[PDB]
This record gives structure tokens, C-alpha cells and sequence, in this order.
């Protein structure tokens, strides 16, 4: 069965076996398979029905470029989806049918430029959506993200993400509150519009390695449900009093920031600066 078997009936590694479509030499109670590095190129409808109890399904760098309507169709209980490394140059709106049980979808290096036609409008039941290492450039959530009840953690770090407006999240609103831990680090953002995350509750935010030289005064005010912070690496304008607000709220937060945001020029701890009144 040319896959390496790991666990009889349900585990099998088949990775970089020069595949072109999917094997059908294996047991149908199959949960977890591993076809990374294989040229798949093209995901047909129903191009997993011989697996209709896989949980964990990994496609990695598969060359795969489309993924035709109903690919998933039969996957009923397939928790984790991952399609990084995948040149995707095509995604139909009904690509990701038929998976009313994803919990983990990973895409990362997929040629994502606008979470606007990224088809997962109908997964409810996702927990984690890493689309990180893509071409996004805007960070306004579709208003489909009022469907992702579940959604608890989300990472676009290492996008192309120039700035945060107060509308990005406005979709976080019309629907239930959660525990979202948000990446979005390693981007060329440079802005953050005024109350941008008031109302939404957040555990972690990452907004390390960006071109951030300030925040806007009370940014960062009522979240008293943040635990984790990241705002180190990033060229601060220590002057004052622009800095004044970021200054004492990173002193007062100080267990919550993880890393240390310097001032430019000096390295100093943004957090030991102090704004004469
Ligand atoms: C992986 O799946 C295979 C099935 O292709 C398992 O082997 C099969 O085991 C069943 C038993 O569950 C055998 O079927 C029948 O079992 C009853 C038990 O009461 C017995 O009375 C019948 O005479 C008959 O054996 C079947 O023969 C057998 N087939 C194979 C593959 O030779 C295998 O055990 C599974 N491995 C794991 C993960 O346990
Ligand atoms: C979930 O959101 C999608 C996208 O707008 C919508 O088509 C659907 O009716 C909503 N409810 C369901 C059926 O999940
Ligand atoms: C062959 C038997 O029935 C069928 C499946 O449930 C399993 O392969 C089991 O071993």
C-alpha cells in the first residue's frame, strides 16, 4: 500500500510518494493522512469519498492550484485541514463543501490576497484559521465572519496589512463574544485608526515587527480580557507627549508585554519613559 502505514486503519504516511491523485489502497476508517509533497495539482469534487471518516488531512506543498466545488464533499469529520505551501490560483465559492466539522484550517504560502471570496463562510464550527504568509492586504473582516461563532483564534501575521481602521473588526460585533487571540505581527502596518478595538474582546494581540511609530491615546483601554501583548520591534516615537498614553499603560501592563517596545534611536523601553505634565 506503497504509504507507510503508522497505526492499522488509521494513520498512514504518504508523503512524497509522486502521487498525482488520491490512493485508494487504503482502509476506509482511516482518520489521519499525511499526503504532503505529493503533485496533486487539482483537487476534483468527492476527491476524498473513500475517506469519509478522516479527522486530520495534510496537503502541504501538493502543487495543488484549484480546488473544484464539493473537494470535501463526503469529509464529514475532518477536524484539520492543512493547505500550506499550495500556489492556489483558484478557489470555487463552494470549495470548502461538505466540511461541517473543520476545527483547524491552515493555509499558509496559498497565494490569499482578500479573506472577501476565501470560501469558509459556512464553517461554523472553526476554531483556528491561520492565513498567515499571504498576500492580504486589507484586514476588513467580512461580514461572513459573523457566522464563525467558534472562531477563537486567528493569524494573518506576515501579510501585507498596511494599517488597522475602526471598520476592520466591525463584523466582530454583530455577533457572540469569544476569547480571540489575533496575530497579525510582521506586516508593513503603520497605522491604527483611533478606537479600533473598543467593545471587542481580546486575549492575545500580536502587533510585533510592524512600522508602528504610535498608537492612538486610549487604544487600548477596556480589555481587561487581554492576557498577551506583542509590541516589540517597532520604530516608536519616544517623544513627547505622543508617547505619553503607550508609555504608562506598557508600564502599568508590564507582566502582559511580551518582548520589550524600544524607542527608536535610543532602544529605550517605551515602557520606562515618562511624560512630563
Ligand atoms: C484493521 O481492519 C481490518 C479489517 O480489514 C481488521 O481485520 C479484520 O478483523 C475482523 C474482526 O474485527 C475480521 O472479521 C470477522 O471478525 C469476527 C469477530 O467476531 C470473526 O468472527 C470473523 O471470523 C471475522 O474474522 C476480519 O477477518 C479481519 N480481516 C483481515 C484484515 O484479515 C484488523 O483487525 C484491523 N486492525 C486493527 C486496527 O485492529
Ligand atoms: C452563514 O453565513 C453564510 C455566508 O453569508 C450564509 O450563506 C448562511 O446562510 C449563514 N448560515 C448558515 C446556513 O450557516
Ligand atoms: C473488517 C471489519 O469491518 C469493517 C471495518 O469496521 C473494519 O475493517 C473491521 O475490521
Amino acid at each position: 500500500e506503497p504509504c507507510v502505514e503508522v497505526v492499522p486503519n488509521i494513520t498512514y504516511q504518504c508523503m512524497e510518494l509522486n502521487f498525482y491523485k488520491i490512493p485508494d489502497n487504503l482502509p476506509f476508517s482511516t482518520k489521519n493522512l499525511d499526503l504532503s509533497f505529493n503533485p496533486l495539482r487539482h483537487l476534483g469534487s468527492y476527491s476524498f469519498f473513500s475517506f469519509p471518516e478522516l479527522q486530520v488531512l495534510d496537503l502541504s506543498r501538493c502543487e495543488i492550484q484549484t480546488i473544484e466545488d464539493g473537494a470535501y464533499q463526503s469529509l464529514s469529520h475532518l477536524s484539520t485541514l492543512i493547505l500550506t505551501g499550495n500556489p492556489i490560483q483558484s478557489l470555487a465559492l463552494g470549495a470548502f463543501s461538505g466540511l461541517s466539522s473543520l476545527q483547524k484550517l491552515v493555509a499558509l504560502e496559498t497565494n490569499l490576497a482578500s479573506l472577501e471570496n476565501f470560501p469558509i463562510g459556512h464553517l461554523k464550527t472553526l476554531k483556528e484559521l491561520n492565513v498567515a504568509h499571504n498576500l492580504i492586504q486589507s484586514f476588513k473582516l467580512p461580514e461572513y465572519f459573523s457566522n464563525l461563532t467558534n472562531l477563537e483564534h486567528l493569524d494573518l501575521s506576515s501579510n501585507k496589512i498596511q494599517s488597522i481602521y475602526c471598520t476592520d473588526l466591525r463584523v466582530l460585533h454583530q455577533m457572540p463574544l469569544l476569547n480571540l487571540s489575533l496575530d497579525l505581527s510582521l506586516n508593513p502596518m503603520n497605522f491604527i485608526q483611533p478606537g479600533a478595538f473598543k467593545e471587542i474582546r481580546l486575549k492575545e494581540l500580536a502587533l510585533d515587527t510592524n512600522q508602528l511609530k504610535s498608537v492612538p491615546d486610549g487604544i487600548f483601554d477596556r480589555l481587561t480580557s487581554l492576557q498577551k501583548i506583542w509590541l516589540h520591534t517597532n520604530p516608536w516615537d519616544c517623544s513627547c507627549p505622543r508617547i505619553d498614553y503607550l508609555s504608562r499603560w506598557l508600564n502599568k501592563n508590564s507582566q502582559k508585554e511580551q518582548g520589550s517596545a524600544k524607542c527608536s534611536g535610543s532602544g529605550k523601553p517605551v515602557r520606562s519613559i515618562i511624560c512630563p505634565t
